[PDB]
C-alpha cells in the first residue's frame, strides 16, 4: 500500500499523510519531487537532507504534526530513534533521527518498539498515543513523555513550550508542557534539576518576566543599579562591549535583542542545528566589531542572575557546570579582586 | 541567429532578450547558467523547472514584460499555450504553458498559431499586438485580451488587476483591465458571470472598500452589528476560531491580514502554485490552533457578504457553486436552525 | 494503483511490468533507481535519457518485449508517438517517442488513440494486438504492422528482420517479417517500392548471399572481374581507397567488416542514433588515413550491385534518390569519360 | 590524522589505503574523485555507490585485497558487517555491507566488535587477523573464516574458490579455501552440508570434470546415452528449448556456455548482484526465443546428475529443497509417467 | 558568432568543428549535451572533465584532428598550454591543457601567444601550421614540433608514432614522425640524447623486432640461452615470479602480453594517464598472485637489453637514470654475487 504517487497524493489533499487512498503522477528531478497539475509540474518538496530524494520526501510527509519536544531537549536526553512517527527538525530541515520504527520501508530498523534491534536504542514514546506508556515500561531504554500522571513513576516537569510543524510557543488552545521520564538498561532514572532555555528569536522577542521587561525598558546603568547588579559584569556578559575590534561579552539572547532594536547586525550561524548553546560568528553594522564565536544562549534573564549570583567569586578562572535542558553545559568564570571578570559558555 | 550566448548577451546589456545582436561567453553548471564579467563568473540564471537549463533559460529571458492576466485567470480559461510570447509563471518561478509558438526551437511545435498543430490548443492571443485580432477570428479554439472594443464581438471585463514582471497590480502609468474573449471548436463562446479574487498578499494588504477598511479599523462585534451580519457565522468564517486545537473557519484573506497584524502565524504553501483558491497548513503562534488544509480565497469582502447572503439556510449541508475567476468554485455550507454554521471553499 | 513501488516490484519478479500487484522499497538518487535487496542497494536502472528518472524508469519497465520494427524503419514513416505501448530505441537507451498513448500517466497525452489530441499525430499501431487494426481504421494519421492480411488493405512487406529486446534478427521461433500500412490525414498511402538495409554490425557481421560471401573470401581483382564489375569504383566505393591522409571511399559495410578483420580501425558515432545512412568519424590504424564524415549504409551486396549498375554514366555528376527503408536516399554519382569516379550516399 | 586528502596520498602512491602519511590536492565534483597531477585533474574513484562520494571513495580504498569469501556466501549467512575491514562488492561496485566497525569514522557504529551495538548483529571475522577468533567468541552473532583448525570448534569446509580484489579464482600461489564458523545468540550454529556454486563466468567458461568436459564435447544424443541420463529432461533443463516463442529450460550456467560458442545471445541481469541462484532476462540472437525469468546456476554438472538422480519420479509436482553454498534452494519438479517433465531452481 | 548551437552543428554535419555556419537545438541536462534530431533528443557529448560541459563541449570539438604527439610526451616536455588549437587527452577524455590560446572564450587566457600572459608558459607549436614556426622564436618558453627541418635550429627526432583522434600509430599515408626543439626563457634547450616508450596496448600487442619476435615464440630457457642473458634476471624482471602470493617482477609489457595470451589477469589502473611508466595493481586470475604497485614501461625489448647490459653488477643497490620519452627515469638496480637481482623502474 506504500508507494511514492499514494504520498503525494495525501501531500496535494491532505497537507501531509494522512492514510487515504489515491495516487498522483509525480515526477523527480533535481532532488526535488514534482506533481503534474492540469498539464504543468508543481514542486512539492525540495530535499535538504542527505538521504535519498523519495526517501526524505515520505519522511516528511509522515512528520509529527502534534506538538513534540523540541530536537535539542531529544538529544540532551541521548533519544535516538522515535517509536512510530517522524520528528521532523525544522532547524536542519531533516528528520531528527537516522532509522524509523513502522514508519518507512527504507529506514525501518524494525515494526514495533519491542523487537530486538531496539534494545540498545533510546527509544522516544508518546504517552499521548495509546499503548506508549505500557511500551515504555517494558524497554530497556527509552524516555517517555506525557501530559498528566503516570502511575508509579515520579515526573520531571519540562519546558513551557515545544515545537509545532517547526514553530515553537506556549500552547494556549494545545498543551506544550509535558511530564518526562527516563529508562536506562531497564532501571527508571532520576532526571536532575534543570534550567530550561527559553526558545526565543531576535525579530519576535517578547520578555517573560518584570525584569526583563524593565531590561529592554530601562538603561544600563539603571538597570543594574535597580536589582543591584554592581560587580557581576552585565555591561560586558549581557549588554556586550563594542568599544574594541574584537566584540567583547553579548552571550544573553535578551541582551542581542536589546541591540538589535537599535542597531543591526550580522549572525552567521555556521553549525544551523538546534542546540542549548547557539554559536555565532557576529559582526557588528554600526561600530564594526566582530567576534568569530560568540557563544549565546536564551536563558531567562532572572534565571542567569540565579547562577551568576550562586558563584564563587574568589579564583582567578574555573569552570562552572549548569544543568540546562536535561545537559550540563560548561561555563567559563573569570573573577578579580571578588568581582566577576566575564562568565561564558564554552562550546560544547 | 539563435544562440545560448546571445541570449546571454541580451540579458546582460538589456536586462531581457530584445533581439540584439552579441556573443557574451556563457559557462553552464548545477542547473545554473554563469557568464564570465571580467574573468570572474557571475550567476544569470538558475533554473528552478523542469526543463533543461539552457531552454528554461531562453523561455526565462524571451518572457513577457508587459501587464498580462494572472495564470490562475489563464488557467481558468483552459489556455494550453500563447501566441509568439512566453507567459512567465513568477509563483512556480517556471513558464506558465508546456510548449509555445514561434519563441523557442527546442520547445516551438509551430512558428505561426494558423498550423495544424495548433488546432485542438486553446491559443492565447494579445490583442495589443498587430494581427493577433484576427488571428484571433480565424482560431478554432483561443482567448483574446484587447484594451478596447472588437467589432462584432461581444466583450467580457476581467479583473482590475494584471501581472507585470511577477508584479500584480492596479495599473495607473499602463492599462491592467482587459476585455476577454473564447472561442471553442470555432464557435465564440459567452463568459459567465463571475466574480474575480484580489490578488492581495498578507505583508501588503490595503482595503479596497470602506466595508473591507471598516473590517480592519472595527472590532468584531462591532462590525458584525454595523452592517447586521448576525446568524452568518463570520466570527467562524473570517474572524476565525483559535479556541481549540484545530483552527476554526478563517477562510477569507482579509481575516488573516487582520490577524496577522496582531500576531504572527505560519502559512505553508504546500501547492506552491497560482489558483484562485490556496490551501495551506497554518500554525498559529500565539495559541498553538493549527490546521493542515485551511482553504483561503482573496475575495472582495462586499462580494463574500453577497454571496453569503444569496443562499438558502434551510438545510444541513449542500454544496454552493460560485463563477470566481471564470471558474466554478465549490464551496460547503453548513447551517443549522436557518442560521449558517460555516461556509468555506472545497479543495478543487 | 500505478506507482513507482510497484514498478519496481515487476521489474524484480517478472523481468518486466507484467502488471502484477506488490511493492519493494525504492532509493533515488543520482539519476539511478535502487532497491533493496537484503540490506543493501542494488541497481535497476540508470537514466540515460531526458526524462524524469522515474518517468523513464516506468517507460523501461512498460517497453515492447515482442519483436518490433527498426526505429529507424518507424522514423522514415513519420512515426510520432506509439499506441498503448513503448518502443524502447536500444541504441539511445532512451523511449524513442516523447508522449505515450494509455502507458504512463507523466507522459500520456491520452488513454486512447481514437482522443482528439491523437489526430495530428501518426500513431503507430500493432495489429497483433486485439482491437488495433479498428483503431487504426479510425485514426487519422497512423502506421499499422501486421503479420497476415488486413481485408481491403493492400499491404507492404516490410524487412525480414525485427528489434527484439534491442537484437535484431530475423525470427525464425518469432515472426519478424510484417505487413505495413500508413495513413496521412485518413487517406490511405500506398507505401513505395523499397530497399532495405540488412541491420548488421560490424563485430557480428556474417554474409547473406553468395556474393557476399565471395566478396569476403575473394581478392579484390578477382571478385570485381567475377561479378563483371570493372568501370564502377568498387576498389573505391566499397573497398577503399588508404593510401592518402584523407579516407576515400568505403561506403557499405560489408567493405569495412572485410577490412576489420584485417587491421582493426576506430569508427566515431558522433551521431548515435538508428537511420539508414550512418556517418561515422573513421581513423586506419594501419595507415593512418581518416575522414570525418564517412556515409555508410549496410545494404545487401547484390542490391548495391544492382542500383549502381542501372545508371546512366554518361554525366560528370548527378543526384540519384533511391528508396530505400521506406524513405528517399540521394547519392552523389560522379562519372568520367564512361566510368563512374565515385557513389557514395549523402549524409542527410 | 584521517583525512581525504591523505586517503588519496595512499591509492596514489600504495594503489590502496596502505596507513601512509602524506597529501595530494584533490577535487570533488559531479560524484567523483579528481586529483592534480601536473596541473591536470586525474579521475581516482567514480562513486557508483548510494553513499557520498568521500565516503564510499574512503570504503573503497580500505577495502579487503586479500582473498575473501563471495558476497553470496556472505549472503546466505546472514553476515551484516565487517569486523575492522571492508569487503568491497565489485558486482555492485559499493561496498557489500552498509556500516563499518572501526573503519571509517562517517560508517562506524563502533570501534570495536565487543561494544554493545554490534551483538545483534552476525558480525564477520578474518581469522587470519591477530585477535579476530577471540572477538568471534565474545561476538554474540557472528561468522568466522579461518585457514586451518581452531580448537574446540567443529569446522565447515567452505567453496574452492574465493574473491581476490573482485576475481574469483582456486588460489595456488594464496588459499581460497577456508573453514566457516557461525554463532547465533552466542551459540555456535553447526553449519548444514551444502553443494557450492562454482562461480564462473560465461565468456572465460572452463569445465572441472570429465562429465563436464564430455558434456561440451559431445553431441546430446550422445551425451545423455553416455551418462545414462535417459527420462531426465536434459535436453530441456540442461540445453534448454529455443524451437518455441518461449524460451524452455537452460537453467545450468554450461548449457548456456555450450550454446554461447556456437551463436550468441543477450542476457539481461535486471537484479544486479552476487547471488546463488541468478535471473537473466534472455534473447536467443538465432532464433527469436525468449523468456523474460530464466532461473540459472552455476553447479558443478556432476552435482547436479547427483541432485536430480536421487529424486522420486512418481509425483505430478514437489518442490525440492537443496542446500546450496549454505542456504536452502527450492526446485520445481515436474514430473509425468515415469519421468520428469523439467526440474529448475525457483527465482526465489 | 561564436556559440553552442553553432558548435553542435558543426558537429553533426562535419564530425568536429569546422568552422561552417548554421545552428542547432540543443538541450543540456546532466552533464550531457543533446540535440533534437525529429522529436527526439540525440547525445553528442558526455561530459567527463572538470569544466562545465557546454565549455568541455567546445573544447572537444575544437580538438586537433591531426596526428599530434602523446600526452606524455608533452608532460615529459613540461608543456602547459597549446598555441591556438586543443590537444584532447583520449585517456583522460579531457582536454591536455587548463587553459587555451585563441581558441576558446570561456578558457583562452589570450588570443595570441605573443601575449605578456603567455610568457612564463611552456608553449606548444605545431610547425606544419602557417606561421607558428616563428611565433616559436618570438616565444620565451615553448616546445616547437615539425616534419622537416628548421633554419638553424638543431633538431631532435622523436618518436616514430603519434596520436590520431586518440590510436596511436606509425604513419604509413600520414607522417608522424617530427622533429623536436624547446626553448627555456628565450634561450634554446638541446633536447637529450633518449630512448622512446613503444606505446602498445595489451590486447592489441604486436612484436617490433626478431628479439621480440623470438620472446613471444620462444620458451624462457631457450630465449635466454639464445641472446645470452644468464645472470640478467629476466626469468623475475621480464617473465616475472607467481609462485608467491606477491606478484614479482614483470616489468615490461612484451612480458605482460606473453602471459595474457596464455592466462587472463585483471589490471587496475588507479591513475589513469598518459605516462612514461605506468602503475597497475594486478591480480592473475591463474595463481592469485597479486602486487599493489606494479611499474611497467613499453621499451623495445632490443633497448632494455641495451640499458641492462650496460650497468655495473658489483653493487648491492645503486639508482640508474635513463632518459626516456625525454625525462630521466629510475631505475633500482639490486644485484648479488655478480648478478643483477632486478631491475625495475621507479613509480615517481
Ligand atoms: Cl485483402
Ligand atoms: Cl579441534
Ligand atoms: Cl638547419
Ligand atoms: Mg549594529
Ligand atoms: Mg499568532
Amino acid at each position: 500500500n506504500m508507494s511514492l504517487e499514494n504520498v503525494a497524493f495525501n501531500v496535494v489533499n491532505k497537507g501531509h499523510f494522512d492514510g487515504q487512498q489515491g495516487e498522483v503522477p509525480v515526477s523527480i528531478i533535481n532532488n526535488t519531487v514534482y506533481t503534474k497539475v492540469d498539464g504543468v509540474d508543481v514542486e512539492l518538496f525540495e530535499n535538504k537532507t542527505t538521504l535519498p530524494v523519495n526517501v526524505a520526501f515520505e519522511l516528511w510527509a509522515k512528520r509529527n504534526i502534534k506538538p513534540v519536544p523540541e530536537v535539542k531537549i531529544l538529544n540532551n536526553l541521548g533519544v535516538d530513534i522515535a517509536a512510530n512517527t517522524v520528528i521532523w527538525d525544522y532547524k536542519r530541515d531533516a528528520p531528527a533521527h537516522i532509522s524509523t520504527i513502522g514508519v518507512c520501508s527504507m529506514t525501518d530498523i524494525a515494526k514495533k518498539p519491542t523487537e530486538t534491534i531496539c534494545a540498545p536504542l533510546t527509544v522516544f514514546f508518546d504517552g499521548r498515543v495509546d499503548g506508549q506508556v505500557d511500551l515504555f515500561r517494558n524497554a530497556r531504554n527509552g524516555v517517555l513523555i506525557t501530559e498528566g500522571s503516570v502511575k508509579g513513576l515520579q515526573p520531571s516537569v519540562g519546558p513551557k513550550q515545544a515545537s509545532l510543524n517547526g514553530v515553537t510557543l506556549i500552547g494556549e488552545a494545545v498543551k506544550t508542557q509535558f511530564n518526562y521520564y527516563k529508562k536506562v538498561d531497564g532501571v527508571v532514572q532520576q532526571l536532575p534539576e534543570t534550567y530550561f532555555t527559553q526558545s526565543r528569536n531576535l525579530q519576535e522577542f517578547k520578555p517573560r518576566s518584570q525584569m526583563e521587561i524593565d531590561f529592554l525598558e530601562l538603561a544600563m546603568d539603571e538597570f543594574i543599579e535597580r536589582y543591584k547588579l554592581e560587580g557581576y559584569a552585565f555591561e560586558h556578559i549581557v549588554y556586550g562591549d563594542f568599544s574594541h575590534s574584537q566584540l567583547g561579552g553579548l552571550h544573553l539572547l535578551i541582551g542581542l535583542a536589546k541591540r538589535f532594536k537599535e542597531s543591526p547586525f550580522e549572525l552567521e550561524d555556521f553549525i544551523p542545528m538546534d542546540s542549548t548553546v547557539k554559536n555565532y560568528f557576529i559582526t557588528d553594522a554600526q561600530t564594526g566589531s566582530s567576534k568569530c564565536v560568540c557563544s549565546v544562549i536564551d536563558l531567562l534573564l532572572d534565571d542567569f542572575v540565579e547562577i551568576i549570583k550562586s558563584q564563587d567569586l574568589s579564583v582567578v578562572s574555573k569552570v562552572v557546570k549548569v544543568t540546562i535542558d536535561y545537559t550540563e553545559i560548561s561555563f567559563m568564570l573569570w573573577c578579580k579582586d571578588g568581582h566577576v571578570e566575564t562568565f561564558y559558555p564554552k562550546l560544547q
